[PDB]
């Protein structure tokens, strides 16, 4: 499938809730917070009203990258758009199509791989909240962008992936030929290099080349730093087959620390040849 | 919006390297008016620049430029004997070229882009002292037909500082909604950083703006950079988001927490910023 | 200049992993002829390479490749028994493919690009020990019609060193004004770097050369990179700048001060280098 | 209370290195009961200790101790062939000695003090990965006449963790007013730290207590420490300040913010803690 | 002179006010809070009731190092000893002399160079209130401790000295021979090394060797970290003469970025040889 | 051996010279600059006139920690006590014995493990000259201090030891029983922790306990920051035997990155068991 043209006014409920161990997550239903927060998907032109509720004892905010918003939905104490304990607030995100301005230039549309995160827990820049788990993916699709069979979000948050304990994945399963979307977000203090075995993508907006004239480097490794976000779509096992295809940060100490995980690609019968959790 | 013309002019300027307060050092076009960053040098592709340089300090100094064409005699390094002695004078010559087809059928990249110059001999043979002290500044080379901006602002991440300013002192930049605002982003020193602008985004290519609908450049509001990286871009101030104190900062979390933040102050036509208390 | 042909050949080469003087490890094509970096492997899109590999050491080793197509059996990891035992042999198979349109209508990125290979098992299960000891080398896969260079040099930033050489000891590379020179830049280990070349600049895309007037890729003389990053470019030596000893170095200030520096000795036709006192 | 007797005993003990939940690894004197911090070893000066060591893991491990006497054979390094291969055994032998007047007129420092042991070969030849996984424990060597404590609690700062415990999960320790509580403080990892204790203070000397009115050691409640530092002290719980939940934490602000905090739960004789409601 | 025996009950008012540019300081009188907060001196044995008053619109607290206080005066939120906006509270600090315990041990006295600071603003550990400036020095003297001609407090708070902007001192003035007391506190995120040109001290409780039997290292340079505190007294210009004697953090980027100051030591005739600011 | 009473007037010539790979060092003879610079030993009471020669193209200085010096030998641009390019200047260091003052307090002597370094190259705090190699050790001995068989200086300068490339030691060799003196200085930007295998020392002036009454902690691991110096003496292999005894920074990545060296202790014959270089 392909993404339609957008322009719908959408509405969703979000909650910030504490989780086990000092963690904090966003969710769509309450008691259902997740780290990372729920995937938000929009087509260019859509408006999203986030009816936001802070179920915690400390203030929290919701700040987004890439998308259009007014200063009232910045999500910062500096602009007084945070949410006091037990409070509620409507965060409005807008998105727009690319097009030709009157001056002759081309306006960049909103499409891309983006993210949202806290901006006031711990510090005026959300360092505690981000640490605590208050981050999530946002995909904005352009008319005609190819839709995946599945989307998986991988966040390098300091020395952890998705705030999971070290050496605990997460793992993603696919079958050969699946079109699999990866959303990649980085947070915290450190730079990282995200690597995938057996697969590769184009370093551009969609992670796929537009055609034979796209000169974007094709890569399997990409340096990123805090609040970087990119994404891509690969064909699972393409030209390489089924297997437990490793992905990991490729900074040596980081991978040794357990910033590693698995792309479990299965044949149609379900077999992953040679796979053997030790 | 203005457009840059074809270059090819031969230009001459004076430059001085001078001690400033508190152990700092800056370049300047007029004696006694050094600044950090140094003066913005703008050229059209094909232009030549003779920098009639004078070292008013008690230590050898140099001028090394990125991206432009220069013979070894204008390298600005000790090992080429192209530094300038205490009190000395030297003419540094930069050239630029248009792109074009070589006789071999390959395409020769032009000089156009966002560039910079800095010291290369103070403290160490790589100008570690001079760079820390403030001996850096922006260089813009335009291609014919590049869109010209209403204003240009230079933002240098230098170690843990912005433009060698004390933590938490900006700098801030002012615009009116709809202004065409050019940002030149330079990094120097020891540390990687990520530049982030609230409410605004640009394309990750030469100009910061997409050439049209065929350009697959990732559109971003966040970019990792390390010492001597330079990029630039243009935005329409407030476009789709409205007036406000729009934060820009390093997004490395402790860096933002320690004062590597500033304000893109986008004003309404009446000169006011809703919800900004100065 | 010549151009690369279309690929499609089955190629075979033997490889060995030896201890080298002073606690280092290397890859070589013949026994006793191992280097750091290992030997350059050049393929054309579509070629298959069978690497017949022998671990001549007293410790397990592996051979993991970036970017190329391989089955899981050639992942080169202990995690799925693709590692080699001391004295053991194994055939690692690498395939490549041209770009082309998939049945689902999308553009499948080809294998062409600047890649590398390295160990994945010495020291740790991510080859931290092996890479630090020197177990890495370059792979270039060319696409039909790619311009062929007069020379290729590989510069690997490994921890605080260039090509495991001791600090302040190059390497230097020689060329003659007008030579078409190809650089392969590989990063490994723990740190981020910025690679910089005096006198020269390239396009930030697959080939490092702009495809023509419609390629909007930034033109750069400086690039941040992190562990397992690889890129490449070609430059016309001395183009628009003439002969000389042109520095390349990491631009992280402490890194260049510690001696992560070298020289691109660009010679006049008579063999001389103006301004180079050796 | 009691006093340490003169030492001089030859002691034997079994130690096991084994995995735990989440990639962790610990030392124990019994199988299946390995812990983090490892078991507390207590000796009187002159005592010898033979640790019959078993490595019940699939990776090599070793035992290296601070402060105590040992030959190169018990160094516990890969470089002195004193590590323990997977599933191997080894007798690690530590010796201790009283102070004394040497022949050459000088005073020989005794072994008494607060020490520690940790792995030295897991992950790197310096045990970087082993220490990270929890392979560390405290050794106390007492001098004849040293005051003995009611209770000993070990606090290890291991990067961002206390005793490899998840963030904000203590650990807490319970005392009664008047108890003589002995704290051992070890530090590991990459980061410096400042251990702080509400309600109590101590002497910055060997034992943590002033020898008498002539001892000029600083009395502190806060001291800076870094990787492999070890010290200890004794306090009288509640002495002059009463019962309560007295906090202890690293005082580096970001460290305490992310939950490097525990509690010193000092109860009144009747078991109550005034104003401490969970 | 020298310090006498302690044992007096003292009382003081202290205020938590807002200051210019996002600051927050403590002060003994309304409108005159300072960064660092005022100097509190006591003799071992004294009690101090601090009549505290939060004049801000966020909660504040007062938490002290070294001295004796009941949990009632921890000055922390989880111990409900913090202070609401507008709110008042009495914090009570006690000090004790050293002496031999009945147990046979030696009980360490209260004497030392300590400090107080917020514990609630921004985080449950006072991260914001410390950054904003809510810190100040407390000195507990033992009977017989020599008294100084002046005391100067120097706080490394992140990349600042006393929350003052980079390259702005502070500077302190003395005359050759003055007995100058220095109190040094560290806060925030960074380690530092405090260095003093021209002078040295003993790394012990008073910063002066007790005599020939004191093995304490004599230093001019000390690494410290957040909440560390120590002090010393020096004879200004002793063995070195007048001059603008720098003090600075010796972490190189810190000193380049402005963590520097001047101990301006004059001759009796008032001169500072070669000083040329 | 034991240090005598000082009081000699001593004179040395010191050169600052450029060295290969962008470095600079101090040397006692022309053309013989070294990193670390030469070891300067004095007995308490000695005066040292250092007749300094700047052979380089940049202003340079000599700044000493711990010892007595007038402001004209401070070694900073601020009062023009640097040395211009090609120029000369005589820096004078003095040192005094411990003694009691008329005010009854104890004046600590100059004795200790000290150091000298540039203060003007690159920045006003010598950040370039320090990183380039302009640093060296100063030992001031007290009458009665025991004299070592040898002295080795280990300088943690940023992420190097003695400006040497990573993983290149340096190693120091001794024989079991040797009385070995270690001088340890830190410079630059980072903190470190110095650790030595199989040996230990007292955290005090000399690194040796004064006797059974000295409560100084006995350690084998110590945190240090920029411009810190300390030192000690150990009996090579005492109680532990001959062996390749590793010393390293114990910050884990620093040790993994080669901040490591070997204390090669040989048996009376000259061999080191277990040592397979
Ligand atoms: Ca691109
Ligand atoms: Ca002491
Ligand atoms: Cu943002
Ligand atoms: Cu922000
Ligand atoms: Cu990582
Ligand atoms: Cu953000
Ligand atoms: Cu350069
Ligand atoms: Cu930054
Ligand atoms: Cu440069
Ligand atoms: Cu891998
Ligand atoms: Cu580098
Ligand atoms: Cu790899
Ligand atoms: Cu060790
Ligand atoms: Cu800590
Ligand atoms: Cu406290
Ligand atoms: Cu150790
Ligand atoms: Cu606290
Ligand atoms: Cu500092
Ligand atoms: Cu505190
Ligand atoms: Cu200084
Ligand atoms: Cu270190
Ligand atoms: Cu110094």
């Amino acid at each position: 499938g392909a993404a339609p043209a957008g322009g719908e006014v959408r509405r969703v409920t979000m909650y910030a809730e504490r989780l086990a161990g000092g963690q904090m997550g966003y969710g769509l239903e309450k008691g259902k917070a997740s780290i990372p927060g729920p995937l938000i998907e929009l087509n260019e032109g859509d408006t999203l009203h986030v009816e936001f509720e802070n179920t915690m004892d400390v203030p929290v905010s919701l700040h987004v990258h890439g998308l259009d918003y007014e200063i009232s939905s910045d999500g910062t104490k500096q602009n007084k758009s945070h949410v006091e304990p037990g409070g509620t607030r409507t965060y409005t995100w807008r998105t727009h199509e690319p097009g030709r301005r009157a001056d002759g230039t081309w306006r960049a549309g909103s499409a891309g791989y983006w993210h949202y995160h806290d901006h006031v827990v711990g510090t005026e820049h959300g360092t505690g909240g981000i640490r605590n788990g208050l981050y999530g993916p946002v995909i904005v699709r352009r008319k005609g962008d190819v839709l995946p069979d599945a989307t998986h979000t991988i966040v390098f948050n300091d020395a952890t992936i998705n705030n999971r304990p070290a050496h605990t994945g997460p793992n993603f399963e696919a079958t050969v030929g699946d079109r699999v979307e990866i959303v990649m977000i980085t947070h915290g203090e450190y730079y990282h290099t995200f690597h995938m075995h057996g697969h590769r993508w184009a370093d551009n907006r969609t992670g796929m080349l537009t055609g034979p004239d796209d000169p974007s480097q094709v890569i399997d490794n990409k340096i990123c730093g805090p609040a970087n976000s990119f994404g891509f779509q690969i064909i699972a096992g393409e030209g390489v087959g089924a297997g437990a295809w490793m992905y990991h940060c490729h900074v040596q100490s980081h991978s040794d620390m357990g910033m590693v995980g698995l792309f479990l690609v299965k044949k149609p019968d379900g077999t992953i040849p040679g796979y053997d959790p030790q």
